[PDB]
């Protein structure tokens, strides 16, 4: 199913704006305590060890929103937003939102 | 009513831009520290304990915004944003914004 | 005057993109303490005493931006964004931004 | 040159998408303290003594972004975002972003 | 490849929305703490010492995202977002996102 951070799907028309949908996943204090504290210079995502866990939580959040959108009978999510929140300095949450849509 | 994170609604053009509407809900420190401090690795909202409360908060904020838009005579909200704010060590505030519109 | 979180005003043409405009309002550590950090479970905006103040602050920010756009001879604000920031230990800023425009 | 938080410029087609450009400015710990610490209830931008240094930090970030755009051959910036980040304990950073464009 | 905040590339047709892509880089506590420390009043980037490693970080995040879009078969990135998160005790992450697209 098509997911996009744009407001539309070029060439396709939206017949239905079904609902705003969301997904999240949380990374515990211990995981974020060490994979991020290991960083000493400017370390990118390929090189660093923090990315696969971050990407894992982001994909969990993505698929939750996808599953929710699909189970509402949508065939696209537009206007997708990706947000990161560090709750009590340890709990890094990744939240996704967007509009479940019929095209 | 129709709510969308997108700048417009396709096929139904906007007759009047009424106002910027908002809604919020706050999760208390005890509850945030309680349920969000869970997870020892990476856990989604789909299979968690914190989501239920986060989704409760998000839905309240959403309901508030739609109600306010109703009151203002709106029959759609476009350009919707869902953001999150760690207001203290504890609290998370979910804030929703968007433009109350009549189509 | 027309303020929208959308990129345009349907049916009307933007003649000039005059400037990016801003408004802020800051909430004191005591006010955030007493009203915001009191919340124990989940409290929405209609039920929380925090709201009248958050709305007051947000309305101050919005009015400050509108007037500043008025100063510049604009008759529209487009691409409006609402932001919240913990600016000092215990303090809360609402910052609004947008594009002052002539339709 | 033209700067806008909207996703485009009306009536003026984009010839080239040159680069995403960025600007920042930072206020010292001292500065945040002396102008924010004093705030008690709700204090807006027009009235607040904090507003001139903040607007100065923002205007510096903007100028630096505009200057980089100009150096890249651009004559407009579109999709401008304004960010506030408490970077060290005491200090506030204002970061701006957008796409440097040719119209 | 073309990277843009906009949802479309003017005079170019998006023939596939491939995937939402992401890039990150993290600045460790050292070069955050003892490199933003020199800030006094209000200091801009191209006059401060800090627009070196901060920019370097952004470029790594962007380069990561672009490289991932390339591996997915994309030849442009649209709806791009630049985010900043303080991740721990004085640690700055720049996270970028966008939709990997075929034009």
């Amino acid at each position: 199913m098509i997911v996009t951070t744009t407001s539309g799907i070029q060439g396709k028309e939206i017949i239905e704006y079904i609902d705003i949908v969301n997904g999240e996943a949380i990374m515990g204090a211990n995981i974020v305590r060490d994979l991020f504290a290991s960083v000493r210079d400017v370390v990118g995502g390929r090189a660093g060890s923090y990315e696969s866990k971050l990407k894992e939580a982001r994909d969990i959040a993505m698929d939750e929103m996808k599953e929710l959108a699909k189970q509402k009978g949508a065939n696209a999510i537009v206007g997708v937003d990706v947000d990161y929140e560090v709750v009590r300095d340890g709990m890094l949450m990744v939240a996704v939102s967007g509009t479940a849509v019929r095209i």
